[PDB]
C-alpha cells in the first residue's frame, strides 16, 4: 500500500472525465444555444456530478474501504442489493461509450483528416444520409474487431498509452487556450463567404466574389457556374435571391472585444432542414429553386434545449473512475473525496471559461456549423489553436481511441467481477476467465453490445442512452444514501464533514428531473429493467439464504426490519400499550375465559402486537402431542374473536416458573411486549391450598420486578361479548394519586370500537381534605381540553387524613363507601390497583382487602403502572 | 334490505357511465381518426374498463361486503393505506367531472340554443378566442354558485331529477337510432356548401352559388361581396383560389351505404389552423389573402392519437358507481359484478354500433366540424335524429345539468367520509356536518375546486386531468389486487369464479401505458401526489399505533410481514439451517467459548436468523441487575465476532428447565430456528456431580423430542479464529447409512467463507462388505455432479457385521480404528452423531463410548438430524 492522491485518483479521475464531446459537441452548443444557457446546463450538469460525488465521498467514508475497484464498495456499503442493478448500469454505460468513441474516431478519421478514405461513396444529391451511414457501420465494426484482438493479446503497452492520451489531451487544452490568448492582440486570417444573409460552403468552390476580373477583362466567377448552371453572365433562368443579395467576406475570428461576446450573446434555435444564419447583416428577401439548396450549409438535426442537455451530458460522466485503484492508495479515507471534488471543480472550470473564450472569440456563424463546412472543412476548435489545426486533430484523434480502448478493457472487468460475486445465475457462465485473469468469454459480450450500438452510427443518437445508465445510477447512488441516512439503518455512519440527507436528496430530485426531461420512454425502460432485476435479485437472495420459497423475501423483510430496530434508544415520550395474555386450561384441555380474549381484542381493536401464551404441567420429553394440540386450538379461538397475533405454549414442571419464564421470553429483541393481561382468581376462600391463588399475587412481582403495567379484570363472565351493543352509559374513572399517565389514555384507546363508542368518561379524581381543588379543577379541565380527549371532570372525596396510597384498614372501607355511592350506575370503572406486600408473609391480608375494596361493584378493571410510561400524544 | 338487481346497480351504473362527449365529441373522434383507430381506441379504453371491473368483482366478492358508499369497500378490503390515496384521486376525479360538465353544458347553452345570450361579444376577427373563453369563465361561475345553493337547500327534488335524467338519456339514444334506422330509406336535406376543395360556413351568407339570377338579370350573389369585397362583377381585386375553382352544394347526409363507408375509412389527422378538406373533390391551386381566411372552418385544436385518446378516456368512466348502494343489495355477492359487467358491456356494444353508423351515414366533412359550423350552426349528431334535433339538444342539456348536480352533491360526500374516518388530520376540519348529516364546509372545498378547474375555460383541457386521476385510481386498485393475491396476504380470498391476477397485472400494465402515452407530466406528478399522500398516511398510521416514532413504521412492518408468514404451509423442501446458540457463563459472569460464536459465525456468514440465549441461576425477583448486564456483554461480545442476530437471557431455578424452556420459546410464529448448537462437556470424570455432563445429555433428548438439528462440535478450544487464514487441507465427511441430506451440504454452506475456501472436500461415505459399492459410486458421483457441489467420492469400509448404527461396544473401535488410520490428517471431520441412550439408565454408558469414536481426533463435528429435513438444491 503505498501511492500518492495526485497520482492515485486526480489524474485518472481527470482523464476519464475529459472527452470527445469537448472537441466535437461543445462550440455547436455554444454557438446554438447563446451563453447564457450553455452556462446554465453546464451548471445543472455540473450541480449533479457534485452532488452524487458528495455521496460518493459518503460512502468512501464508511467502513474500511474494502480494496478493489468501485462496485465492491458500493457493495459493501449498500448490501448486495443496489450494487447489481447499479453494477449492470454501469457496465450498459461503458459498453456504450465504447461505441460512441469509436464513432468519434470514425468521424474524425473521415471528415477531417483522409476525406479519400471511404468505402460507399454519397455520389449525387439523392440519398446523401445513408453512405456515410453506411461508412460508419463498416469502419465502426472493424475498428470494433480490431481493437478487441488488440485489447485481446496484450493490454500494458494499452496500460502505458493512457498516460500517453492524458498528455496529449493536456497539450490540447493548453494549444487551445495559447491561441485563445493570442487572439487579444492578432488574430488568425479565417475568412467566411457571405451571400446575402446566409452563409455559403467554402469546399467547393475557390473565390467568395460574383464577378472576377481575368486577362484583363471581367468575367464570372466559378460561384456563377455552380449556383447558376450558366456560363454567360447575361443568362438570368437562375434563384432571383442571388440578382436580390450581394457578397461579402465576414473575417471568422475577429478577435476576443466586448462587442463579438455581445453579438452572440442571446439563444438562437433552429429547425432541422433550416440554414444557419446571420443577424445583423442587410439582405433583401426572393424565392430561390431546388438546385441550389445542396450549395449551402444546413444544420443536420432539431435543436433544442433538451436535446443539448442530452447531447452534453456525457462529457462530464467519470466522476467513479477515482475508485479502480481503491486497493492501492496510501490514505484511503482522505484521498478519494479530496481528490474526486478537485478533479470535478477544475473540470467545471475550465468548461466554464473555455465556454466564455467560445462566446467571445468566434461569431455565431462557424460555432453554429458542425463538420467546419462554412470554413474549408476544417475543424472550428482548431481555429484557434496556437500552432495549427492539425495538433488539435490529432490530439483528439489519439485521445479518442485511447478513450474506446480503457472503456473496451473496463467493461469486461466489472462484468466478470460481477458474475464471479455470483449474485445472477446466468452470469456464472459468462464469468470464466483466463489462466492469468483476464476476461475470455465476457468479451464477447462487450463486443456484440459495442456492435449493436454501433450499428446506430450516430453520435448525437447514441449520447443519450449512455446518460440515460449514468443518471440512472446516480439516481440509485443517490436514493440509497439518502434513505440509509433518514432510517437510520444499522451499520451505515458516513463520517464525512460536509455531508448531509438533504443534499443527496436535492441531487436525486434533480437529475432525476434531468433524466426525465431528456427522455421519457427511455426513462421509463431503464427504470423498469433496473427495478426488475433488483427484485430479481432480492428473490434470489431470499431463495439462497432462506428455505428458496415465496415466503422467504417476507422473512428477509422482518428480519432486516428487527435489525434496524436495534439501532434507535429507547423510549421516547408517547408511551402506548402492548399485551401479553396470560390463560389458564381446563383439565379437559379447553380455555376458560374467552371472555377476557374479546376483552383483550376490543382494547386494542387490531392494532399493535398481543402475544397469547399458556403453560401445561408435566415433563416436556413425554408432552410434546398436547402442546401441539392446545395452540392449534388456541390458534382456531383467536380467529373467530376477531384478534390478531401470536401463540406460544410452553411445557413446564412448575407453573409459576413456567408464568416467570414467560414474562420476559416473549418476543424478540425490540419487538417486545409492553403489559401483561392476568386474570382474577375467583373463590379462593373456597379452595383450602394457598396455590391457588398465591401464584397469582407471584405473578404481581414478577410483573413488579420487570417494570411492566399490570391490568387485573374483576368478574370478567360479566363483562360484554363482541355483539352485545350499548347505547348510554358512563365509564367511570377514579385517578388517585399517581399513575395518571394511562388512566386517562385507556378510555380514548377504548372508544374506538363499535361497543363502547356511546359511552362518554366521567373522571372524578379525589378532593382531599387537605387542600380544595377550585383550581386545580380548572388546571386538570385546561390539560383536557388542550388534548383531543375531554369529558366531565369533577374534585370530590370524603376525607384525606387516612394514609391508604400514601406509602391501614379502615381507608378501605371509607373509600369503598364513596366509591359505591357514586359509581355504583357505571358500566366500567377503572381504578388504580394498589401496591403489592411490603414482605412475604403479607400476602394473605393483602387479598383480604383488595377485594373489599371491590366489594359490590359489578365491573372494575384495576391498573398499575409500575414503570416510567410517560405520554406526550394525546392524551 | 329489499333492492333488486337491475334498479340496484344496473341503471345507475348506466345513468353515471353515460355522459356528455357521446353528445358532444364524438362524431369529430370517428371523423378526425377514422373507423379503424377509433374502434381500435375504444377498444382499448374497454379493456382497461373491463379488467378494472374484474378486479372490483374479486374485490366485491371477497368479505361480508361491508354496508356504505365505494370507498368503505376498498378501505376494508386493501387496508387503511390504499384506501386514502385512491379516495383522493377519486374526489378530485368528481371535483372536476363537475367542472367538465358545466363547461359542457355553457358550450350548449351558448352555441346552439341561444346565441345571443353573451356577456363579452368576440367583435372583430382580432382576439377571437378569449371572448369566448371570458364568457365562459362568467357563466360557469355564476351556474357554479347558483347550483351549489340548490344543492344546499334541497337534494330530494334532485333525487328524483336523476331518474327524470336517465329517462332523457335514453329516449335522446332511441331517438338517434331511429334517425340512423331511417337514413337507410330516405336521408334528410341538409346541404353543406362546397368550394373548391375546402368547406365554406353557411352562418352568416345564405345562398351557396357563383351568381344569382335576380330581376330578370344575372346578379353576383352576397358570397361574391363576402368573399372579394367588391359588389361588382367585373373586378379581380380578390383571392385567385376564387376565380379558379367551383361552388357545389354536397348532400350532408347521403344515407348509409358501402361506398360513404368506404370513403371515409381511413384516418385523416390534422394540424392547428388548416382547413378541413374533402378527398375526392377536383381542384386547382392558388394562393389566397387573408382576408377570406376568417369565412372558412378552422380545426381549433392539434389533433393526434394520443390527444383524441385523452379527449375520449372520460367517456368511458363511472364504473364505481355501481357500489354507491351497496348498503341496500339484497344480495351483495352476486348482483354487483355481474350488473357491472353487463352494464360495461352494453355501453361498449352501443359505442361501437354508433361509431359505425356515424362512419357508415356522414360524410368526413361535416364529421371534421365541431360546433356544426359547416351546417346552419347546428348540432352534428341532431341532423341523424328523428323528429328534430332540438329533442337531442333539449335531452344532452337536461343530461349535461343533472351529471353536474350528481357529481357536486356526491364529492362532499365521499370528502365528508374520508374526513370523519380520521387517517388525515386537516380533513377533521374539513369534516364537521350538519344536524342532518349534508356537509357544510367540504362543499366549499369542492365548490373552489371546481371554480379552480372552470377557470380553464376549456373542455377539451379539462379531460385529461379527469382521465388522469381516473386512470391512477384504477391502477392502484389493480396493483393492489394482483400484489395480494401473489404474495398470499391473510384475510384476501376473491372468491369469485373468473379472476386471476394476470388479468389484474395485465390491466395494470395497459392502462399504465395509457396513462404515460396520453401525458407523462400530468403522469408524474399524479403519480408524485400518491406517493406522497401514502407514505404520509402510513407514516401518521405508525405513529398512532405505535410508540409513535420514527421507527413505528418498522415494527407495523415486521409485524405485517411476520402476519404474512402465517398463512402458508410448512413446509417444502429445500432444507436450511437455522441456529440457536446455547452458551454457559462463568461465575464471574462472563463467557467461557468466544471460539464457538466465531464458528457459529462463519458458518452462517451472516445469513438467516442466530439467537444466542443463556441462562443464570437464582430467583427472577431479585436478579434483574445480573440478567441486564449479562445480556449487554453478551451483545457487546457478539459485535465483535461478526455475528448478526438476537440475544435472550432467562433467570431460572433450575438451569436444565431453563434450557428445556429456552428450546421452543425462542422466536415468534413463523419465525423460529431450526437447530440447536451446544458445546461438548470437557472433564466430565473429574467433576464428581453428575449434573456436570448430565445435564448435556438431557438437552439432546429435548432436542430429540422438539425434531431439532443436533450439532456438538468437540475441541472447541482449537477451532481457527475468523483471522487465521487457511491455505490446504481436507475436510473428510464420514456419512453414514442415514442423515446424508445435510451432511453433504454442510460442507457447501461452509466453504463460502474466507477461512475454509482453500479446502476440498473428500466424502468418504462406507462400502459395507455386504455389498459392493462399485456401481453405487457411479450412482453417488452422478448425483454429486449434477449438484452444484463436487467432490472426491470414495467407498471403502472394513467390516459390516458389526451392527454400530442399525438399532455393541466392539463396534466403536472397530469403526475408530479405521477413522482414525484414514482420516488424522484432515482439517475438519463431519461424523453421524448416534442415537439418545435407549432408556434412563444407559446414559452413563453412553457418554463411555461416544468419546471413543473422536479419541485422537482433533476437531469433529458431531451432527444428527432428528427431524424431516428434505433438501433440493443445492446441495
Ligand atoms: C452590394 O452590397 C451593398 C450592401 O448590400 C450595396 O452596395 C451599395 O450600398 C448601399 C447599401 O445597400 C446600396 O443601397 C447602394 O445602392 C450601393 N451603391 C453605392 C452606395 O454606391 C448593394 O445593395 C449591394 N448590391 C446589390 C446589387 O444589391
Ligand atoms: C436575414 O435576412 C432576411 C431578408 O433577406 C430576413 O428576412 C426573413 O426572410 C425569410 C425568407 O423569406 C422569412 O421567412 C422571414 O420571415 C424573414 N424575417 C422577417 C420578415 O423578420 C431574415 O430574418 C434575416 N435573418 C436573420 C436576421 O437572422
Ligand atoms: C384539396 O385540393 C387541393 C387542390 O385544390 C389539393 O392540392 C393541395 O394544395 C395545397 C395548397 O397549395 C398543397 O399544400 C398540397 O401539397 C396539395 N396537395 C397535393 C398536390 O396533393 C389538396 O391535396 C386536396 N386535399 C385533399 C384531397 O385532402
Ligand atoms: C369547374 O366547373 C367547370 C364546369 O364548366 C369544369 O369544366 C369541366 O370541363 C368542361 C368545360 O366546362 C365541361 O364540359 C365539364 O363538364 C366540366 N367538368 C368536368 C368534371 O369535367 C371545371 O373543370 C371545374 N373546375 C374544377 C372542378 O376544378
Ligand atoms: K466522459
Ligand atoms: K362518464
Amino acid at each position: 500500500p503505498s501511492m500518492g492522491t495526485l497520482m492515485g485518483v486526480y489524474l485518472p479521475c481527470l482523464q476519464n472525465i475529459f472527452g470527445v464531446i469537448l472537441f466535437l459537441r461543445l462550440t455547436w452548443m455554444v454557438g446554438t444555444a447563446g451563453v447564457l444557457q450553455a452556462l446554465l446546463i453546464v451548471l445543472i450538469c455540473c450541480c449533479c456530478t457534485l452532488l452524487t460525488a458528495i455521496s460518493m465521498s459518503a460512502i468512501a467514508t464508511n467502513g474500511v474501504v474494502p480494496a478493489g475497484g468501485s462496485y465492491f464498495m458500493i457493495s459493501r456499503s449498500l448490501g448486495p442489493e443496489f450494487g447489481g442493478a447499479v453494477g449492470l448500469c454501469f457496465y450498459l454505460g461503458t459498453t456504450f461509450a465504447a461505441a460512441m468513441y469509436i464513432l468519434g474516431a470514425i468521424e474524425i478519421l473521415l471528415t477531417y483528416i483522409a476525406p479519400p478514405a471511404a468505402i460507399f461513396y454519397p455520389s449525387g444529391a439523392h440519398d446523401t444520409s445513408n453512405a456515410t451511414l453506411n461508412n460508419m457501420r463498416v469502419y465502426g465494426t472493424i475498428f470494433l474487431t480490431f481493437m478487441t484482438l488488440v485489447v485481446f493479446v496484450g493490454v500494458k503497452y494499452v496500460n502505458k498509452f493512457a498516460s500517453l492520451f492524458l498528455a496529449c489531451v493536456i497539450i490540447s487544452i493548453l494549444s487551445i487556450y495559447a491561441g485563445g490568448i493570442k487572439s487579444i492582440f492578432d488574430p488568425p486570417v479565417f475568412p467566411v463567404c457571405m451571400l446575402g444573409n446566409r452563409t455559403l460552403s467554402r469546399d467547393q468552390f475557390d473565390i467568395c466574389a460574383k464577378t472576377a476580373v481575368v486577362d484583363n477583362e471581367t468575367v464570372a466567377t466559378q460561384l456563377w457556374s455552380f449556383f447558376c448552371h450558366s456560363p454567360n453572365l447575361t443568362t438570368d433562368s437562375c434563384d432571383p435571391y442571388f440578382m436580390l443579395n450581394n457578397v461579402t467576406e465576414i473575417p471568422g475570428i475577429p478577435g476576443a472585444a466586448a462587442g463579438v461576446l455581445q453579438e452572440n450573446l442571446w439563444s438562437a434555435y433552429l429547425e432541422k432542414g433550416d440554414i444557419v444564419e446571420k443577424h445583423g447583416l442587410p439582405s433583401a428577401d426572393a424565392p430561390s429553386l431546388k438546385e441550389s439548396l445542396p450549395l449551402y450549409v444546413v444544420a443536420d438535426i432539431a435543436t433544442s434545449f433538451t436535446v443539448l442537455v442530452g447531447i452534453f451530458f456525457p462529457s462530464v460522466t467519470g466522476i467513479m473512475a477515482g475508485s479502480n485503484r481503491s486497493g492501492d492508495l496510501r490514505d484511503a479515507q482522505k484521498s478519494i473525496p479530496v481528490g474526486t471534488i478537485l478533479a470535478i471543480i477544475t473540470t467545471s472550470l475550465v468548461y466554464f471559461s473555455s465556454v466564455v473564450l467560445f462566446g467571445a472569440c468566434i461569431e455565431g456563424v462557424v460555432l453554429r456549423d458542425k463538420y467546419g463546412d462554412g470554413v474549408s472543412r476544417n475543424l472550428v476548435v482548431g481555429t484557434l489553436a496556437w500552432p495549427s489545426p492539425w495538433v488539435i486533430v490529432i490530439g483528439s484523434f489519439f485521445s479518442t481511441c485511447g478513450a474506446g480502448l480503457q472503456s473496451l478493457t473496463g467493461a469486461p472487468r466489472l462484468l466478470q467481477a460481477i458474475a464471479k460475486d455470483n449474485i445472477i445465475p446466468f452470469l456464472r457462465v459468462f464469468g470464466h476467465g483466463k489462466v492469468n485473469g483476464e476476461p475470455t468469454w465476457a468479451l464477447l459480450l462487450t463486443a456484440l453490445i459495442a456492435e449493436l450500438g454501433i450499428l446506430i452510427a450516430s453520435l448525437d443518437m447514441v449520447a443519450p442512452i449512455l446518460s440515460m445508465f449514468f443518471l440512472m445510477c446516480y439516481l440509485f447512488v443517490n436514493l440509497a444514501c439518502a434513505v440509509q441516512t433518514l432510517l437510520r439503518t444499522p451499520n451505515w455512519r458516513p463520517r464525512f464533514k460536509y455531508y448531509h440527507w438533504a443534499l443527496s436528496f436535492l441531487g436525486m430530485s434533480l437529475c432525476l428531473a434531468l433524466m426525465f426531461v431528456s427522455s421519457w420512454y427511455y426513462a421509463l425502460v431503464a427504470m423498469l429493467i433496473a427495478g426488475m432485476i433488483y427484485k430479481y435479485i432480492e428473490y434470489q437472495g431470499a431463495e439462497k439464504e432462506w428455505g428458496d420459497g415465496i415466503r422467504g423475501l417476507s422473512l428477509s423483510a422482518a428480519r432486516y426490519a428487527l435489525l434496524r430496530l436495534e439501532e434507535g434508544p429507547p423510549h421516547t415520550k408517547n408511551w402506548r400499550p402492548q399485551l401479553l395474555v396470560l390463560l389458564k386450561l381446563d383439565e379437559d384441555l379447553h380455555v376458560k375465559y374467552p371472555r377476557l380474549l374479546t376483552f383483550a381484542s376490543q382494547l386494542k381493536a387490531g392494532k399493535g402486537l398481543t402475544i397469547v401464551g399458556s403453560v401445561i404441567q408435566g415433563s416436556f420429553l413425554e408432552s410434546y402431542g398436547e402442546a401441539q394440540a392446545a395452540e392449534q386450538t388456541i390458534k382456531n379461538m383467536m380467529e373467530i374473536e376477531k384478534v390478531k397475533g401470536f401463540c406460544q405454549v410452553v411445557v413446564a414442571s412448575k407453573v409459576r416458573e413456567g408464568l416467570a419464564h414467560l414474562i420476559q421470553s416473549c418476543g424478540l429483541g425490540g419487538m417486545r411486549h409492553n403489559s401483561v393481561v392476568l386474570g382474577w382468581p375467583y373463590g379462593w376462600r373456597q379452595s383450602e391450598d394457598p396455590r391457588a391463588w398465591k401464584t397469582f399475587i407471584d405473578t404481581v412481582r414478577c410483573t413488579t420486578a420487570a417494570h411492566l403495567a399490570l391490568l387485573v379484570p374483576k368478574n370478567i363472565a360479566f363483562y360484554p361479548s363482541n355483539h352485545e351493543r350499548y347505547l348510554e352509559g358512563h365509564i367511570d374513572v377514579w385517578w388517585i394519586v399517581h399513575d395518571g399517565g394511562m388512566l386517562m389514555l385507556l378510555p380514548f384507546l377504548l372508544r374506538q370500537h363499535k361497543v363502547w363508542r356511546k359511552c362518554r368518561m366521567r373522571i372524578f379524581t379525589v378532593a382531599q381534605m387537605d387542600d380544595n381543588s377550585i383550581q386545580m379543577k380548572k388546571d386538570l379541565a385546561v390539560f383536557l381540553y388542550h388534548l383531543r380527549l375531554e369529558a366531565e371532570v369533577e374534585v370530590v372525596e370524603m376525607h384525606n387524613s387516612d394514609i391508604s396510597a400514601y406509602t391501614r384498614m379502615h381507608t378501605a372501607v371509607k373509600l369503598n363507601e364513596v366509591i359505591v355511592t357514586r359509581s355504583h350506575d357505571a358500566r366500567l370503572v377503572l381504578l388504580n390497583m394498589p401496591g403489592p406486600p411490603r414482605n412475604s408473609e403479607g400476602d394473605e391480608n393483602y387479598m383480604e382487602f383488595l377485594e373489599v375494596l371491590t366489594e359490590g361493584l359489578e365491573r372494575v378493571l384495576l391498573v398499575r403502572g409500575g414503570g416510567r410510561e410517560v405520554i406526550t400524544i394525546y392524551s
